């Protein structure tokens, strides 16, 4: 297997406006086939790249900044990854979706939204080419990523996906980690041929001959784990406090993070913001699009080989030699100046400062059922994206979501627009749920962590398990969606429309 922290840490550069005034901030992004090596020892990938690289470049905004970006389609019109026609026109269909970010429902990436090469056709819910993002909203670590229906776990695999900062200069006082100690880490699993060329499976492995060719897997683990376009970096850091904007941008793969030397992490952000207090952790859990924003301290650190390491299987137990390793800081970069920096313990307001009254309480169960060829399809309440939308909250209230899971699996269930917050978790016996549709817990709710006590967009729901989380659903009426965030899933059939009603 390829050898581990031989290549540096790719630090993808900060975009350029094409256009900024004081009013308006305008980008311009356009998808390209493009070629990248993604480890030293490895012939040159073909990869598909906002701007064409990979990861795209990092958008860098302040709160209440009026931003604009035209996102262009300009890959090849067939896919280099295997396509099953079986699970839903042009070949190739784009829609870039700015997660977490607070849009109007024309600019948020709506799945049916796709236009394919120069908007030549365009899906029933396409309005407009140039994406308006008002950025009203909390400071936080966003991404950016394809978001086209049916397409999403091959578009996204593909290479399309990047960082977007969202900076609010009240938060400026706390005296972060800033500028080049402020480091946007995207981590990705991949599978890479011998000739350097992606591998994405086109059938789970010795397929039943019922099974159509290619044919969507119900989860994709990644041999290799990639930090920023590059297979097991390294990446030389200054004995002093460093910012790091860790995202899960893998398609199916929770990590779960430790550093090898047992440094903590601090905790200072989750999905939607800053923590209300800063949480020093040990260790982590990073699902699909979930973000944790944390300060590394390397100051009693010189001279170390730090590695952050993953403890979390996928599809089996972790392996030593490959995915238990995610990359390596080496604490020999000379210090380009004092550590002005901190570590606070204040941070931002709680969100329980807010008093909501609850407007309804949803329902919501994590099921499956079996297609014609007997392959799972997981169903958000038993619905197809098709279906008639049964998820309307109305603007400018707040809902309690009840969601049951009785599968075997975590789920990584994210709404488009809003952050909410978490409740709590439950135990429920998953038998009798089946037979009876029932619900009867076998322990007491558990309270979130720490971890989880500021705003979440993308949030685990364990098996057997009842989550219970409450958003309030604006500012912006309109169409948007929710689904499981493992992009597997996604795809078939694990999301929904959401109507946010007038
Ligand atoms: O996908 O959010
Ligand atoms: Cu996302
Ligand atoms: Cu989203
Ligand atoms: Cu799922
Ligand atoms: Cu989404
Ligand atoms: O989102």
């Amino acid at each position: 297997t390829l050898e581990k922290f031989v290549d540096a840490l790719p630090i993808p550069d900060t975009l350029k406006p094409v256009q900024q005034s004081k009013e308006k901030t305008y980008y311009e992004v356009t998808m390209e086939e493009c070629t990248h090596q993604l480890h030293r020892d490895l012939p040159p990938t073909r990869l598909w790249g906002y701007n064409g690289l990979f990861p795209g470049p990092t958008i860098e905004v302040k709160r209440n900044e009026n931003v604009y970006v035209k996102w262009m389609n300009n890959l090849p019109s067939t896919h280099f990854l295997p396509i099953d026609h079986t699970i839903h026109e042009p070949e190739v269909k784009t829609v870039v979706h700015l997660h977490g970010g607070v849009t109007p429902d024309d600019s948020n990436g709506y799945p049916e939204a796709w236009f394919s090469k120069d908007f030549e056709q365009t899906g029933p819910y396409f309005k407009r080419e140039v994406y308006h993002y008002p950025n009203q909203q909390r400071g936080a670590i966003l991404w950016y990523h394809d978001h086209a229906m049916a397409l999403t776990r091959l578009n996204v695999y593909a290479g399309l996906v990047g960082a977007y900062i969202i900076h609010d200069p009240k938060e400026k006082r706390l005296k972060l980690p800033s500028d080049e100690y402020d480091v946007p880490l995207l981590i990705t699993d991949r599978t890479i041929n011998e000739d350097g060329s992606l591998f994405y499976p086109s059938a789970p492995e010795n397929p039943s001959p019922s099974l159509p060719n290619p044919s969507i897997v119900p989860a994709f683990c990644g041999e290799t784990i990639l930090v920023n376009g590059k297979v097991w970096p390294y990446l030389e850091v200054e004995p002093r406090k460093y910012r790091f904007r860790v995202i899960n941008a893998s398609n199916t793969r929770t990590y779960n993070l430790s550093l090898d030397n047992g440094g903590d992490f601090i905790q200072i952000g989750s999905d939607g913001g800053l923590l209300p207090r800063s949480v020093k952790l040990n260790s982590f859990s990073l699902a699909p699009a979930e973000r944790y924003d944390i300060i590394i301290d390397f100051t009693a650190y010189e001279g170390e080989s730090i590695i952050l390491a993953n403890s979390a299987g996928c599809g089996g137990d972790v392996n030593p030699e490959t995915d238990a390793n995610i990359m390596q800081f080496r604490v020999t970069k000379p210090l380009a100046q004092k550590d002005e920096s901190r570590k606070p313990k204040y941070l931002a307001s709680y969100p329980s400062v807010q008093h909501e009254r609850i407007q309804n309480i949803r329902t919501l169960k994590l099921a499956g059922t079996q297609d014609e060829y007997g392959r799972p399809v997981l169903l958000l309440n038993n619905k197809r994206w098709h279906d008639p939308v049964t998820e309307t909250p109305k603007v400018g209230t707040t809902e309690i979501w009840s969601i049951i899971n009785p599968t075997r699996g975590t789920h990584p269930i994210h709404l488009h627009l809003v952050s909410f917050r978490v409740l709590d978790r439950r135990p429920f016996d998953i038998a009798r749920y089946q037979e009876s549709g029932e619900l009867s817990y076998t322990g007491p709710a558990v309270p979130p962590p720490p971890s989880e006590k500021g705003w979440k967009d993308t949030i685990q729901a364990h098996a057997g398990e009842v989550l219970r989380i409450a958003a309030t659903f604006g500012p912006y009426s309109g169409r948007y969606v929710w689904h499981c965030h493992i992009l597997e899933h996604e795809d078939y059939d694990m999301m929904r429309p959401m109507d946010i009603t007038d």
